[PDB]
C-alpha cells in the first residue's frame, strides 16, 4: 500500500517532468532521482513509470527531460540496484538520441551515457558494454560515435579491471573506428584508444604503447615498432589485455617482406608467449599468428631465422595447447553470459518470473559471468553483488537460496588450470629429483618431483601439519632422494645450525671455529654486512634479532651457499629488518626457499610457490597472492592473508554536554516532507529521538513513507517543515549496499588508499550528497554558476563558514554581483558581507565542491573533530574492524575476500567515529556469517544504532524502539 | 717527442684503414679508436689525421671505412674530449653519405650518426643538434631524412634533459618533416615525434599525446581534438616541452571559425598557462597566442566566450610579463651559443688561438650555453665539462683561470626573475602583511612581505645565519607588528613552548594544564592520536623523542592551531618517526612553516619555500628540489665549512695470501704492445709491480708510449708479448672525466639508481670493454657472428666458464658447427663439450655481452666477491664519500651540485672496493677544492694509487714512485 503510494508519487513527478522547461528540468529530475532511488516498492518495479520514461526518451518533444531524469537517477553514489537494470535497458534508445540532429537532444544523451557508465555496478559490465559496442558499429551518425567513445573512456576509469578483461573485444572495435572516414571520429577514436590501453597495466611494454597506437593508425610503422619491441624483456603476466595490443602488430610483422622483421616478430612472439599459463588466454589469438608462422617457416631460406620461426611456433602450440593439425581447443564458456543465463533460468524454472522482471534476470546472469571471469568465487562476494537484484522479484530467503546454488553451478564451470610446465630455463637447474618423503612411517610426499632453478626464489605453502618444515630439514640434511650433495649444491639452513660455542664467545671467534675461512676474511665480510669492529668482538649472546639474521646470511656467503633455506625468517624482526631482508634476498643473486605465515613477506620475495596438494608437490609461477588466484584451495592456509575473524566498531567521538547515554543528541519534532509538485506530503507529523543508547528498528514494507523518512534521517532530504535539533558535532554513518558493490572499482588500491579516496573531500563521498550529480569533479568553468539570491544574479566570491541547518549544513557565502550581463561591458562586482547568505550544501556541492571542502576542513579542525588520514591512524582503525596493518598498507584490494571487503567497506563508513550508525537493509546483501559478526559488533557499539530491515530475525537483540510508517505517519 | 710519435702511429693506422677491406674493416677501426682516444698528444690535435679521415669520408671509395672508424672512435664509454669537437665536425659529411645511393654507405652512415649521438657529452647538444636539423631540412634524400630522424630519437635517451630544453625547436622541425610526401618519412617523423614527447614528463596530458601528434599530421582534426582536451586538469608545472606540443594545437584553435572552439581553446590556454612559474618559459610562445586572443576578444559576439578569451589573455599577460600594448618581453640571450661564444672570445683575445682550435672554442661555447639553460652555475660543474677542452690549446693553469671567468660572466646574464604567485592556489589568507624585523637593533628583514595560506605547507631557507629562527620565534611569541594575533590565527611553536610543569606531571594533566578541554575530551583525542591509556597516565618525563613530538602535535590540535611552527623537527628522530611526522604534516590539514637542514624532509613536506634574499623574504612555489631549480645559488646551504667537503674511499676487498701491503698483487714482465700494422711497437721492455701501498705518478707529456702504457695497465689493450700476474680477485678502478661528464644523462635517476645502472651486469659498464663498440644491446641479430675455431666456422651456443688471461679474461664457449654453409641444406649443428674453446673477452663482448655478463656474475658469486646492490649497502658506501643516505635513496641526481656529483661518480667507481685506483689526469677537470678533498682521500686509501698527471703539485707529498715513458721504454 505505501508501496502502491510510491507509484502515485512517480506519476505526479513524471507528469511534472514531462512538461519541464529547459530551465526547471534539472530541479524536477533531481526529485525523481532522490525518490526513485530509495526503498519505495515492495518486491516489484515501477512499471508504468519506466514505460513512460522509455516512450519519453524516444519522442523528440520529451527526449531531453526524460533523459535528464535518467542522468540524475544514474548518479555516482545513489543509483539503486532496484532500478539499475531498467536504466541500462534504456541505453540503446539513448545512444540513438546521441545521433539526433537536434543539438540539445544529442548533448543531453551524450552526458547521460557518461552518467550511466559511472553509476552502474562495475561488475555488471557485460550487460552494458554490448549495447555500446552494438550501437557504435551499427550507427551511421558520427556524433553518436564520438559520444559512445566518450562512454568507453569513462568506463575505463569506472571499471578498469572489468574493462581489462574485455580488451580483446574492445580493441578491435576501437581500431576499426580509428579508420573511420569522418575526421572527428578519427580524433575521438584514437583518444579512446590511448585511454583503453590504460587497462593493459604491463610494465614490460608500457613505454611501447604510444608506438603501438600509431601502428594501428599507420601500418607503415610496423617494421619500426617490431624492432623497438625486440628489446623488450617479458617478465610480467601476459593477460588478455596485453595480447589485444601486442598481437595485431605481431601479426602484421609476420607478413612483412623483409626476413629480418619476420624473424624479429617471431622472437617477440616466443619471448612473450612463453609466459602464458592458461591456454584460454591465448586461444582467441592463435588464428592471427599460426598461419603467418607456418608460412614463414616454409619461405625463409636462412636456417637461423627459420629455426627462430619454428621456435615461436612450438611455444604457441605448447602454450595454446593446440591439438593435431593445429586444432585450437574449445574455449571455456564459464564466463559467457549466455552460459550463466542458462544456469539461472534453470534455477528459476519452478519460480514464476513475470515478463517485467526478465531484464533483471539478465542483469543477474551478466553480473555472474563477470564474477566468474575475475575469479571471484567466494560466497559473500556473490551475495554482495547479486542478492539485491533477485529480491526485486523474490523474497530474501528464496533469493539467497537460489543465489548460492547459482554461484555453485557457475563456479563449477571453471576449467581446471593445466599443470605448470618448466620451459623457464634461464639458468641451469640446482636440482631435479623424483622422490618420496617419509617421516616415522608417515608418508608426507609420495613419488613427487622437485626441480629448483638457480638464482630463483621459492616459497613453500601447504596445509597445517603437512611437513613443510620436514621437507626443509630433509633438503638441508641431504636426505631427499636425488638431491645434489653439499659439494655440488651447497645449502645453508639459515639460523638453524648447531654447534657447541659458549655464550661468551665473540662473533668473530664463533664463525672462525666453523672453518669457513680466515679471521681476516670473516671480519671483512662481517663489516660489509654492517657489523662494527666492536660488535665483532662482543659475545654472540648479545646479538639482537636483526643481527643474528645478518650474521647467519653473512656466514652463508662465506660457505658460498647456492641455496638459502629460511623457516619463518621474519620472526623477532622489526619492520626495518624485515625490509632489510626482503631487499637482501631479492638482490643476493642466490636461490632461496622460504616458509612463512607472513603472506606479504612471501609476496615481496617469492617468484614461485611450491604447494602441497595431497602427497604431491605442485609448482605455481607467481608470489603468494598470484598463487592463490591459481589455487583457491589455499584461501584456507594459515597465511596472514587468509586470517579473518570478527570485528568491532570504533568508540564514538567525545561529545561535550552529553552526560548520559539516554541524552538525546538528535531530536525531531513536527517534521514533514512534501516533494514540490506532489499533491500531498509523503510523511508528516513526525517526531523521534536518538541517543548514544538508541537501538531503533525501522520496519514495514518499502513505500513512499518509509523511504522518505529514511531519506530525511540520513541527511538526503531537507524537511519541508518541522524542528530539528542536532547536537554540535553529532555524526551519522549510513551503511548502504552501494559502497560494498562499488568497491570493485578500486581493486588496484590498497585498503588505506581506498579509505583516503573515500574521504578526499573531508566528507564521505559515498553517503554525503546522494542528492547531487557530483559527476562534475573534472570541471572548473562550471564554477561560474549563477546563483539567484533575492532576485539578483550572483557568483560565489567565497565560502567562509559553516553551520548545521536542520539535517544538513549551510555555508556562509560572499558573492559577486553580475552587472550588464550579456553586454560587452559585463562585469562582476564583489558584494560586501552585508549581502552574504547561508546556502545549503546541496546547492553548492555541484559547482563548488572545492571551496565547500576547504570550509569543511576548517570547521572540523576548529571543533576538534578532524581525523587526519595518516597511515598509522588508518591502520589502527582497520585493526578494530579486523584487518591486519600489513594488508591495509601493502596489499591490493584485488586480493581481499568478499568478507574482507565487507570489513574494509565497514571500516570506511565508520572512519569518522560516528555517534549513530544507520544501516539500510543489511541482510539484503550480507550472508549468514557476515550478519553474525555484524550483529555482535552492533550489539557492543557504544553509540546509537538504527537498523532498517525486512528481516525479523536480524532485529533480535538489536532493537528496543520501533519505527513504522503508516499512511504518511509514524509514532515511536 | 713521444707526442710526434702518435702522429706517425696514426698515419700508419690510417693507411692500413684507407685500404682495409670490409671483411676486416672493424679490426682496424678499433685500433684507430683505441689509440686515438688515449692521452696521445700534448696540447694539440692530430690535424693531418682528421684531414685524411675527413676527405676519406667524402670519397665513395673509402666512405664506409672512414666512417666506421668514426663510429668506433665514438663509442659510449670512451670518446675522448680531446677529439670530440673534431668528430662532431664530420657530421655534415656523414649526413650526406646517409643519403648516398650505395646501400652499404647509406647503412654505415646511419649507424655512425647514432654512435656519435650516444658518444658526445650530452651537455654539448647545441654543437650537434644544428648539423642534424640543417641536414634534414636541406636534403631531399628520403633515406637521409629517416637516418637523421633516428638520430633525433637516439638523442632523447642519450641527452633527455638537454633535449627537453630544445623541444620548442625540435617539434616544429619534426612536424614539418611529418608532411613529407614519402610515406616512410612521414612514418619515421611520427615515430621520432612520439619518442620526443617522452621529455614531456607531464602525466596531465599523457593520455592525449597520440592525439596531439595525430593532430599535427591532420590539422582538420583540431576542433575535435580541442574538445577532447577541454577535460584536462593541469597540475604539473608547464615546461617548454609541454608548451611545444600544446601550443600549435591551441594556436590553431584560436583561429577556428566556430566560436565554441575559440572559447574552448582559450579555456585550456588559461588553465595551462597559470601554471607557468617562469615567464622566460612561455616567452617564445606568446607570439602564437596573443594575437589570437586579442582578435577573438574583439570579434566574438557571444558574451560568454569573450570573458573566457579575455580571462585567458589577462592570465597570459601576468604569467608572460608583457608590457603595455601587449609588448612581448625581450627574449633572453644568456643561453644562446653566440652569447657565450662572444664571452670566451673576449677572455681569449690576449691569448693566441690557431685556426685548428676554433672548432674547440665553438664547442666550449655550446657547452657553456647549455650549462646556463640548465642553470648549472657552480664552479666544479663548469670545470668538469669545459677544462679538458680548454686544455687542447692552453696550459691547465691558464685554462682554469679563464674558464672560471667564463663561468661568472656567463652566469651573470641569467635574468633575476618575477615574484611569487600563490594568490591563485587553493586557500584563504591566514596573513598578508608587510613588516620589518629588528633583532637587538640589528636588521634582519626590511619592509618585506609575508603571506601565508590556510592548510598550505611552507619551508624556510636562507644563508646559515640570516635569522630564520628569530623570525619564527618572533611570530610565535607575537612580536611581529602586523602579523595576526593569536585570537586571529593561533600559532604553535612545536616543541618550543616554555612552562613550569613537574617531571612527575602525567601526560594527561600536562595537556590538561593548557586549558584546551576536559580530561575526557583530551583523553579521547590522545587515544585517537595514537596514545595508550598507559601513556596518558605516565609522567611526561618518560616520553621518548617520537612520543614527545607526537604529544607536541597532539596539543597543537587540541588548541585548534591555525599554524604549526617547526624548527629542526627531524632532530633526535629515527627514520620511522621522521616518516610519521612527514605523513602527519601532509595530512593534518593545518598550515605549517618549517626550518630544516634535512632537504629531503623539506621535499616531502613543503609546498612553498620562503627564502631569505638580502633583507627581503622571497616566495617560490614547489618543494626544496623545485626551489633549487629556480634558485640555483642555493645548492650551497651546507658549504660554509671546508670540512663538509671531504670523503673516504672504501677499504679494499679481502685478498687471501696478502699479509702485507708490500706483496705484489699485480706484476708485469717483459711486456710489449704493438698495433698490428705499425712499423714498430708503442711500448716495450716494460716491468712494474703494484701493491696495496703503491703510490705511483705516471708523469711526462702525452705520447704514443704513455697512453699505450696506461691502456695496458687498465686492461683496455691486451699486451702483444710478455707476462702479466694478477692476484686472484684483484680489482682495479679506472677514474676518467668521461664518467663525471656523462652523469648529466642520468639526472632523472637517484644516486642509488645510478650505481645500480652502472653495475647492472655486475661489471662497470663505464670502464669495462672501452676497446669495443658495445653499443650492441637490442641487437640479437648479430648473435649469429661466425668465429673460426681450428679452421672451422662456428657460432656460440653458450659461454660456461671464465679464467684470467693476461690483463683480461677468456671465456669457454660451446659451439654450433656450420654445415653446408651457402647451400640450401645449410645447418648449424650443436657440438659437444669436447670441442669447446677459449675466446678472449674482447672478441665476445660486442655480440654476446649478455652471455659474458651471466658468466661474470656466476664467477663473482663463486668467488664471494659479488657485492649485492641493496639499498643499505649503497647508502653505507655512498656515505663514505660524503653523501647523505636520504639524498642517495630519495633525491634525484638532477638536484645535486657539481661537487656532489663528483662524490657520487667516485663512489660509483669504487663500489667494488677496488685494490688499486688508477686516476687519469684528475687535475684536468677538478677544481682547487675537489683536488683538496681527493688528495686527502688518496693519502688515506688502504689500497694502491696510480695517478697519471701533468701536475707535479698534485703528486707532491702523495706519490713516491715514478713511471716516465721515454721512447716505448720505461723503468720505475
Amino acid at each position: 500500500s505505501d508501496s502502491q503510494q510510491s507509484i502515485k508519487v512517480l506519476e505526479e513527478l513524471f507528469q511534472k517532468l514531462s512538461v519541464a522547461t529547459a530551465d526547471n528540468r534539472h530541479e524536477i529530475a533531481s526529485e525523481v532521482a532522490s525518490f526513485l532511488n530509495g526503498n519505495i516498492i515492495e518486491h516489484d518495479v515501477p512499471e508504468h513509470f519506466f514505460g513512460e520514461l522509455a516512450k519519453g526518451i524516444k519522442d523528440k518533444k520529451t527526449a531531453a527531460n526524460a533523459m535528464q531524469a535518467v542522468a540524475h537517477i544514474a548518479n555516482q553514489s545513489n543509483l539503486s540496484p532496484s532500478v539499475e537494470p531498467y536504466i541500462v535497458q534504456l541505453v540503446p534508445a539513448i545512444c540513438t538520441n546521441a545521433g539526433n540532429k537536434d543539438k540539445e537532444i544529442q548533448s543531453v544523451a551524450s552526458e547521460t551515457l557518461i552518467s550511466i557508465v559511472n553509476a552502474v555496478n562495475p561488475v555488471a559490465i557485460k550487460a552494458l558494454l554490448p549495447h555500446l559496442t552494438n550501437a557504435i558499429v551499427e550507427t551511421n551518425k558520427w556524433q553518436e560515435k564520438i559520444a559512445i567513445l566518450a562512454a568507453f573512456s569513462a568506463m575505463v576509469d569506472a571499471a578498469k579491471d572489468q574493462v581489462a578483461l574485455r580488451m580483446p573485444e574492445l580493441i578491435p572495435v576501437l581500431s576499426e573506428t580509428m579508420w573511420d572516414t569522418k575526421k572527428e571520429v578519427k580524433a575521438a577514436a584514437t583518444a579512446a584508444m590511448t585511454k583503453a590501453t590504460e587497462t593493459v597495466d604491463n610494465k614490460d611494454i608500457e613505454r611501447f604503447i604510444p608506438s603501438l597506437i600509431q601502428c594501428i593508425a599507420d601500418p607503415t610503422e610496423v617494421p619500426e615498432t617490431v624492432h623497438l619491441l625486440g628489446a623488450t624483456t617479458f617478465v610480467a603476466e601476459v593477460t588478455p589485455a596485453t595480447l589485444s595490443i601486442m598481437v595485431p602488430l605481431l601479426s602484421r610483422g609476420l607478413n612483412e617482406r623483409e626476413t629480418g622483421i619476420k624473424r624479429k616478430s617471431a622472437v617477440i612472439i616466443d619471448n612473450m608467449c612463453k609466459l602464458v599459463e592458461d591456454p584460454q588466454v591465448i586461444a582467441p589469438f592463435l588464428g592471427k599468428l599460426l598461419p603467418g608462422l607456418k608460412s614463414n617457416f616454409a619461405t625463409i631460406a636462412d636456417p637461423e631465422a627459420r629455426e627462430v620461426t619454428l621456435r615461436a611456433l612450438k611455444t604457441l602450440r605448447r602454450v595454446g595447447n593446440v591439438g593435431e593439425d593445429d586444432a585450437i581447443p574449445e574455449l571455456s564458456h564459464a564466463g559467457d553470459v549466455s552460459t550463466t543465463l542458462q544456469v539461472v533460468n534453470e534455477l528459476l524454472k519452478d519460480e514464476t518470473v513475470a515478463p517485467r522482471f526478465k531484464i533483471v534476470v539478465e542483469y543477474i546472469a551478466a553480473i555472474g559471468a563477470d564474477l566468474i571471469d575475475e575469479r571471484i568465487i567466494d560466497q559473500q562476494a556473490w551475495f554482495t553483488h547479486i542478492t539485491p537484484y533477485m529480491t526485486i522479484f523474490l523474497h530474501e530467503k528464496k533469493a539467497k537460496d537460489i543465489l548460492d546454488e547459482f554461484r555453485k553451478r557457475a563456479v563449477d564451470n571453471i576449467p581446471v588450470g593445466p599443470n605448470f610446465d618448466d620451459e623457464e630455463d634461464e639458468g641451469e637447474d640446482l636440482c631435479n629429483c623424483e622422490f618420496s618423503l617419509a617421516y616415522g612411517a608417515k608418508i608426507l610426499l609420495n613419488k613427487t618431483q622437485l626441480r629448483l632453478k638457480r638464482a630463483r626464489r621459492y616459497g613453500i605453502c601447504g596445509p597445517n601439519g603437512c611437513g613443510k618444515s620436514t621437507l626443509m630439514r630433509a633438503i638441508a640434511n641431504g636426505q631427499v632422494d636425488g638431491f645434489p650433495t653439499q659439494e655440488e649444491c651447497r645449502t645453508v639452513y639459515v639460523e638453524h645450525d648447531i654447534d657447541g660455542t659458549h655464550s661468551d664467545t665473540s662473533v668473530l671467534d664463533f664463525v672462525f671455529e666453523s672453518g669457513v675461512g680466515t679471521k681476516e676474511a670473516i671480519k671483512d665480510k662481517l663489516i660489509e654486512f654492517g657489523f662494527t669492529d666492536e660488535m665483532i668482538a662482543m659475545p654472540i649472546s648479545a646479538l639482537s634479532g636483526g643481527w643474528k639474521m645478518k650474521l647467519a646470511l653473512a656466514r652463508a656467503v662465506l660457505r658460498n651457499a647456492d641455496i638459502l633455506l629460511l623457516d619463518e625468517p621474519t620472526n623477532h624482526l622489526d619492520t626495518v629488518n624485515v625490509a632489510w631482508l626482503v631487499n637482501y634476498l631479492n638482490t643476493c643473486g642466490i636461490t632461496s626457499i622460504t616458509i612463512s605465515h607472513d603472506s606479504v613477506f612471501l609476496d615481496n620475495v617469492c617468484e614461485y610457490i611450491i604447494n602441497y596438494e595431497g602427497l604431491k608437490l605442485r609448482k605455481y609461477k607467481g608470489n603468494f597472492t598470484e598463487f592463490v588466484k591459481k589455487c583457491p584451495a589455499a584461501k584456507a592456509y594459515e597465511e596472514l592473508s587468509n586470517t579473518d575473524l570478527e570485528f568491532k566498531f570504533p568508540e564514538p567521538g567525545y561529545l561535550e554536554g552529553v552526560k548520559t547515554k539516554q541524552k538525546a543528541i538528535v531530536k525531531v519534532t513536527n517534521m514533514e516532507f512534501q516533494y514540490p509538485g506532489t499533491s500531498k506530503p509523503q510523511i508528516t507529523d513526525i517526531n523521534f529521538q536518538c541517543s548514544l543508547s538508541s537501538r531503533i528498528a525501522v520496519i514495514g514494507p518499502n513505500g513512499a513513507g518509509k523511504s522518505t523518512l529514511i531519506n530525511v534521517l540520513t541527511g538526503e532530504l531537507l524537511p519541508t517543515s518541522g524542528e530539528v535539533y542536532t547536537h554540535e558535532n553529532c555524526r551519522i554513518a549510513y551503511i548502504k549496499q552501494h559502497a560494498f558493490a562499488h568497491i570493485e572499482s578500486h581493486l588496484d588500491k590498497t585498503p588505506s588508499e581506498y579509505i583516503q579516496w573515500r574521504f578526499q573531500t573531508g566528507e564521505d563521498r559515498e553517503t554525503m550528497d546522494r542528492a547531487n550529480r557530483q559527476i562534475n569533479e573534472n570541471d572548473a568553468e562550471a564554477m561560474n554558476k549563477i546563483f539567484k539570491i533575492e532576485g539578483t544574479p550572483r557568483r560565489i566570491a567565497g565560502i567562509h563558514s559553516r553551520r548545521k541547518f536542520k539535517n544538513t549544513y549551510e555555508y556562509e557565502c560572499s558573492f559577486l554581483l553580475g552587472e550588464n550581463i550579456g553586454m560587452k561591458s559585463e562585469r562582476w562586482v564583489p558584494m560586501m558581507s552585508v549581502d552574504n547568505a547561508w546556502i545549503p550544501r546541496g546547492e553548492l556541492v555541484e559547482s563548488h565542491s572545492k571551496m565547500v571542502a576547504e570550509v569543511d576542513m576548517k570547521e572540523a579542525l576548529a571543533s576538534g573533530q578532524f581525523r587526519p588520514l595518516t597511515r598509522k591512524e588508518i591502520e589502527e582503525h582497520c585493526s578494530m574492524l579486523g584487518l591486519d596493518p600489513e594488508i591495509v598498507s601493502h596489499s591490493r584490494i584485488r586480493g581481499l575476500s568478499g568478507g574482507q571487503k565487507v570489513k574494509l567497506v565497514l571500516a570506511a563508513g565508520t572512519w569518522q567515529r560516528p555517534h549513530l550508525i544507520v544501516l539500510d537493509e543489511p541482510t539484503n546483501y550480507l550472508d549468514r556469517d557476515s550478519l553474525g559478526a555484524l550483529s555482535k559488533a552492533l550489539k557492543e557499539f557504544e553509540g546509537g544504532v538504527i537498523i532498517i530491515t525486512h528481516s525479523a530475525e536480524f532485529t533480535k537483540n538489536l532493537t528496543e524502539e520501533v519505527w513504522a510508517v503508516k499512511d504518511g505517519r509514524m509514532t515511536p
